[PDB]
């Protein structure tokens, strides 16, 4: 009362609240030394406790974007750090916030992380114990600024775990890297999942994400009811939309109190949270967010009584028209545990365009009788595809499905910058071996909704320099068809070549001296230079030159003695290449 602050320090908490005002600050202010954060933190906790103390004493009733605008840019005073946000510093709310929220760079130039040696990280870490985890949580921040923040309090609860149970006995080496990975990789795949409900909402409504969440709820919540599914929904949207707009204090608060009331009313929406609803504070809500389906209830009756053979139809969509699609998008969702849940959105849309032409058109009941058949093409179209492509890839492996994605990617938009060519594709080809060991069943919902967050990536970092017209229209058109959007496109017959450049081809030495996992690249960039070198004549045979490419490297990876050799076999292997015309 009267005090937001007070009120999220009384909640949270003492260790909770210090995180969350980390993760804020670095998310905002990405390119800033560690000190000047923690100066910050400590500063807001002190006041925060100072509010507490007593609540009406100096101001402390303004609202928490004001505090945070006022610690933010009246204080900091750093313009060439960060340009135009000085400009930035000179409306108010709701101005301020949003003018804040365009300059999170997603893609920020940045050192990679490097991982110290296993001694010296927990040397350092039975010295500050309380700092070392402070500066976990600043670099995963500051490198990913739309990270869900109460999800990132439980990734560094596993860090200090990790760290307090490995190397506090013997084989520290061998200890924490294999799980020190598994966050790593669980920690870069939990990032690229909440920008794609991040940007589904700041660009798309909330009337997109609104339908998102009742096909995703009512898919995991069978046997339970619209009412109940409605206010999981509108709970679980009022918490998506803070960690947003940056309101992580609020964010995290609310949160809870949504897990505290689906672990109450546990009986009422699903039969499989037992288990998740006995675990610590920070678990339940991780264990909530992946319990797996409930069983779907018998003797469900046929869908089509009551939405294409009754003669209410009509009447029924003219009186509401977004409860109407919302009980569609429920039932068609709850019985069909199959479709990914994206499919279910294209389905919703096909059901809705079909009633807007025949609840105004003459006699009603003759045009919207046989919707139903024009859902086979759409539920066909991704099955066909998960299908052919997922047997593609049990025949080449990872690394050779990647570069087969990698060509037929370049040829459709030859304009993207070829770091970005390169890494959507590693990322396309790699759910390939995620979910192709699953059953047809469990392929689609894995596929379909893994896809959905890889192409967001591509869009994203197209957003800031846009170069092709193909992806800005594929992408700033529907949010549900942006995957059929972007396999359907032939090859480009503008763009003319790239032009010759000798430099490109001129691999010098290294290669063959570092991992494996980056040497790739080397390789894969040269492919897509090469493929953007001759879009046209570029049938499939040519690209068997790309082998001769590896043997370039054998001979020489084993023959590194007298290293004039990669000069030589690559002048020798560039004349044969362009001697062949492709
Ligand atoms: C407290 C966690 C909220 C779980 C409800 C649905 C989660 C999801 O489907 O993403
Ligand atoms: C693309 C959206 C399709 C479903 C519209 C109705 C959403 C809702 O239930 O609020
Ligand atoms: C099993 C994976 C199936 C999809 C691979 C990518 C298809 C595409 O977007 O062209």
């Amino acid at each position: 009362h009267k005090s937001e602050v007070a009120h999220r320090f009384k909640d949270l908490g003492e260790e909770n609240f210090k995180a969350l005002v980390l993760i804020a600050f670095a998310q905002y202010l990405q390119q800033c030394p560690f000190e000047d954060h923690v100066k910050l933190v400590n500063e807001v906790t002190e006041f925060a406790k100072t509010c507490v103390a007593d609540e009406s004493a100096e101001n402390c009733d303004k609202s928490l974007h004001t505090l945070f605008g006022d610690k933010l840019c009246t204080v900091a005073t750093l313009r060439e750090t960060y340009g135009e946000m000085a400009d930035c510093c000179a409306k108010q709310e709701p101005e301020r916030n949003e003018c804040f929220l365009q300059h999170k760079d997603d893609n920020p130039n940045l050192p990679r992380l490097v991982r110290p040696e296993v001694d010296v990280m927990c040397t350092a870490f039975h010295d500050n114990e309380e700092t070392f985890l402070k500066k976990y949580l600043y670099e995963i921040a500051r490198r990913h600024p739309y990270f869900y923040a109460p999800e990132l309090l439980f990734f560094a609860k596993r860090y200090k775990a990790a760290f307090t149970e490995c190397c506090q006995a013997a084989d520290k080496a061998a200890c924490l890297l294999p799980k020190l990975d598994e966050l790593r990789d669980e920690g870069k795949a939990s990032s690229a999942k909440q920008r794609l409900k991040c940007a589904s909402l700041q660009k798309f409504g909330e009337r997109a994400f609104k339908a998102w969440a009742v096909a995703r709820l009512s898919q995991r919540f069978p046997k339970a009811e619209f009412a109940e599914v409605s206010k999981l929904v509108t709970d679980l949207t009022k918490v998506h939309t803070e960690c947003c707009h940056g309101d992580l204090l609020e964010c995290a608060d609310d949160r809870a109190d949504l897990a505290k009331y689906i672990c109450e009313n546990q009986d009422s929406i699903s039969s499989k949270l037992k288990e998740c609803c006995e675990k610590p504070l920070l678990e339940k809500s991780h264990c909530i967010a992946e319990v797996e389906n409930d069983e779907m209830p018998a003797d469900l009756p046929s869908l089509a009584a009551d939405f294409v053979e009754s003669k209410d139809v009509c009447k029924n969509y003219a009186e509401a028209k977004d409860v109407f699609l919302g009980m569609f998008l429920y039932e068609y969702a709850r019985r069909h545990p199959d479709y990914s849940v994206v499919l279910l959105l294209r389905l919703a849309k096909t059901y809705e365009t079909t009633l807007e032409k025949c609840c105004a058109a003459a006699d009603p009941h003759e045009c919207y009788a046989k919707v139903f058949d024009e859902f086979k093409p759409l539920v066909e179209e991704p099955q066909n595809l998960i299908k052919q492509n997922c047997e593609l890839f049990e025949q080449l492996g990872e690394y050779k499905f990647q570069n087969a994605l990698l060509v037929r990617y370049t040829k459709k938009v030859p304009q993207v910058s070829t770091p970005t060519l390169v890494e959507v594709s590693r990322n396309l080809g790699k759910v390939g071996s995620k979910c192709c060991k699953h059953p047809e069943a469990k392929r689609m919902p894995c596929a379909e909704d893994y896809l959905s967050v890889v192409l967001n990536q591509l869009c994203v970092l197209h957003e800031k320099t846009p170069v092709s017209d193909r992806v800005t229209k594929c992408c700033t058109e529907s949010l549900v068809n942006r995957r059929p959007c972007f396999s359907a496109l032939e090859v480009d017959e503008t763009y003319v070549p790239k032009e010759f450049n000798a430099e490109t081809f001129t691999f010098h030495a290294d290669i063959c001296t570092l991992s494996e996992k980056e040497r790739q690249i080397k390789k894969q960039t040269a492919l897509v230079e090469l493929v953007k070198h001759k879009p046209k004549a570029t049938k499939e045979q040519l690209k068997a030159v790309m082998d001769d490419f590896a043997a370039f490297v054998e001979k020489c990876c084993k023959a590194d003695d007298k290293e004039t050799c990669f000069a030589e076999e690559g002048k020798k292997l560039v004349a044969a290449s362009q001697a062949a015309l492709g």
